[PDB]
């Protein structure tokens, strides 16, 4: 039980009931009390944390609001089955601190837990969302993890976390490619629309090959993301 | 605990054990009493606020109902499930007062949190909906604030609310677009419907563009709203 002050922009789904403080899954603090400042719409949050945390808890100490998925009850406007919001934190070297400013999004995947994190390149994002799923051989060996646009205006890096154990699957010459929505073709002397995916449809997904001799590729090795399995097919420009 | 009257056309979804007067996200106020007065429908709700914010009370104080977004819940008639109302407040300079009178829509947006504000001129609103998302190489950016109808009664006014870190994309060459419902088309040799955006089926959506070289746009600068990607590509009227 302590005090702590955490300046936030907009007071959504923060209630002194039930809104936790989740560093990596765990609850770790409950939200006490929001109050107000007047200038530039700050809201002054004092949260009870454990005494562990508390002797933990220093300057560079990451605070961020965490929202739920977009899903199919958050676009249909099931406000009350969705779930509820938490805050998430990182703390650092820093210094003693009291007084903290929140940040606008997720920070990096910093920490290691075996899971590799590899970059996607894509034009666009696609129907891709933060926490869409990724195949190899149509079963689930990752999930996106983050989303960003690189300094250049014209692409969007998606940075993805495949598991521990599946990151042998992930080679240098690997091709990862978009299987999110629904394509039905209407074709002569028969139209066979044949429904694959139906967890692609959603949320979106995307898929990767696996080649034969490569080396395994690490450490935030960049890769395309082509838009369709047909433009990933290996070949020879001509 | 304080005694404020404010006057309403409409007593729904105000309930005399959980509305909350909602200042900035805040829960300030709750609702203590719904009282009627015979003369043009006039309904007297008791309500009682905290005692920072009735030493802030002023006249220049507007209060207004709030009315969860237009959703999928909102139309099928699942009363239990989208949620429940509250009122807003926003006080100025005034002077004391006691009895207030309520405002039949959401006010300006006044305050700079660093968000920009800008206005799109549509000859119709279309699917978009308040709460109606804006997307840029699909990624959300921002959301529709309000609509209204301008003074001339040709076209509509959707001003929308982009993001503090995302202000750098609008620039003033930039073309807005309407992607809202869906289009499939029946094709020769071939008919190609594919489902690329499910978030903009039940709500609406603006996506849009930012140009290589130009100025980036601030202050309530007006765009024309294209009504589709095709309508908004680049070229020379000949």
């Amino acid at each position: 039980g302590n005090t702590v002050t955490i300046d936030f922009m907009s007071a959504d789904g923060i209630v002194p009931g039930r809104t936790p403080v989740r560093y990596q899954g765990v609850e770790v603090g409950t939200v006490q009390d929001i109050s107000l400042s007047d200038d530039l719409r700050k809201i002054e949050v004092k949260v009870s944390i454990k005494s562990d945390m508390k002797d933990a808890l220093r300057e560079e100490t990451q605070f961020w609001l965490v929202t739920p998925k977009a899903s199919l009850a958050g676009v249909s406007g099931l406000d009350a089955l969705v779930g509820g919001n938490y805050i998430g934190m990182m703390p650092g070297k820093g210094k003693e601190q009291d007084h903290f400013v929140a940040l606008d999004t997720q920070p990096k995947y910093r920490l290691d837990n075996g899971d590799l994190m590899i970059h996607l390149q894509a034009p666009d994002l696609g129907s891709l969302n933060s926490g869409s799923l990724v195949y190899f051989r149509k079963i689930p060996v990752g999930k996106v993890y983050d989303y960003a646009i690189n300094p250049n205006k014209q692409g969007v890096v998606i940075d993805v976390l495949i598991e521990r154990r599946f990151t042998d699957l992930v080679k240098k010459g690997s091709r990862f490619w978009n299987v999110s929505g629904v394509d039905a073709n209407v074709s002569i002397s028969g139209a066979k629309v044949k429904l694959e995916s139906l967890a692609a449809l959603v949320n979106g997904a995307i898929a990767f090959d696996s080649p034969e001799e490569s080396k395994p590729a690490e450490a935030e090795d960049t890769f395309g993301l082509y838009e369709d399995l047909a433009h990933s097919q290996r070949g020879v420009i001509i």
